[PDB]
DNA sequence: CGCATGACCTTTTCGG
DNA sequence: CCGAAAAGGTCATGCG
């Protein structure tokens, strides 16, 4: 009772996955004809042993997800040759963003200082980072599709994107015009307070924040960008195509929105600057590790090394 | 009817 | 040789 698609009896691998003779036949025939199917719902129909033959579109979407391989189906020179060969979404994305950041009408200025004038300051740095991990995982689990993924792939997607997200969010909620950094827990510090912990990295962060805010990005669009930062292809994914199909929903989600209220980009034109910002982060953690004066805890060390392939 | 379905067939290769 | 794995081939059956 082993079939990755419909859960029927499976006694072999066909086109890459453990599959029943049925889902084998369906996949073969689909690809041989280039056939395209029409969902009469949300593109999420139930597909199990009895219901499989109803929404054809949704069966062939689940086939593709668990890892079945269009390429294995033979054509051209290998046609008819048998045997082994010789060798709303947008609303949820916004809700998830809003429930995970603090009420801007009630921040905390208890520590703020526009002219501050040591191991304690480096500790408070690690605390702001460890604080954001619980919350950014919270955010991720509320992206539609993410908690349906394999627990392995969730953990991989989170560790790969944690630093890219802590920065991107910090950059979108802070007030750079007044040198003001606002964290997830609503604390407020001036760049010059932060320099003790972040290093000169912070100056690079405030510059990004300037650029990003000077594009006046509405919350619906930011809400999608943050999703595309996390839900992306990575080495180690047990089920890539699932992650690929989800990324693809979110993109078309973002397109539909821009070709509506904003008329018929420049942001992704500095999505490379974000990756460069993050390496600058890693340089800082390496410095603190190697100084061995107050050492980053394992979990920090791990998740800064993990913003490379 | 004409067409999808799927249980069960034959074909190919490998390695002991 | 001959079995294991996994490609396409062959229809009888069910559907609308
Ligand atoms: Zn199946
Ligand atoms: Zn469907």
């Amino acid at each position: 009772g082993l079939c990755a698609v419909c859960g029927d009896n499976a006694a072999c691998q066909h086109y890459g996955v453990r599959t029943c003779e049925g889902c084998k036949g369906f996949f073969k025939r689909t690809v041989q004809k280039n056939a395209k199917y029409v969902c009469l719902a949300n593109k999420n129909c139930p597909v199990d042993k009895r219901r499989r033959n109803r929404c054809q579109y949704c069966r062939f979407q689940k086939c593709l997800a668990v890892g079945m391989v269009k390429e294995v189906v033979r054509t051209d020179s290998l046609k008819g040759r048998r045997g082994r060969l010789p060798s709303s979404l947008i609303s949820a994305l916004v809700r998830a963003h809003v429930d995970s950041n603090p009420a801007m009408t009630s921040l905390d200025y208890s520590r703020f200082q526009a002219n501050p004038d040591d191991t304690q300051h480096i500790q408070q740095f690690y605390d702001l980072l460890t604080g954001s991990m619980e919350i950014i995982r919270g955010w991720a689990e509320k992206i539609p599709g993410f908690a349906d993924l394999p627990k392995a792939d969730q953990d991989l997607l989170f560790e790969s994107a944690f630093l890219e997200l802590f920065v991107l969010r910090l950059a979108y909620r802070s007030n750079p015009v007044e040198g003001k950094l606002i964290f997830c827990n609503g604390v407020v510090l001036h760049r010059l307070q932060c320099v003790r912990g972040f290093g000169e990295w912070i100056d690079s962060i405030v510059e990004f924040s300037s650029n990003l805010q000077n594009m006046n990005i509405d919350i619906s669009a930011f809400s999608c960008i943050a999703a595309l930062a996390m839900v992306t292809e990575r080495h180690g994914l047990k089920e890539p195509k699932r992650v690929e199909e989800l990324q693809n929903k979110i993109v078309n989600c973002l397109k539909d929105h821009v070709t509506f209220n904003n008329g018929g980009s420049k942001l992704l034109g500095k999505l490379p600057e974000l990756r460069t910002l993050c390496t600058q982060g890693l340089q800082r953690i390496f410095y603190l590790k190697l100084e061995d004066l107050v050492p980053p805890p394992a979990i920090i060390d791990k998740l800064f090394l993990d913003t490379l392939p």
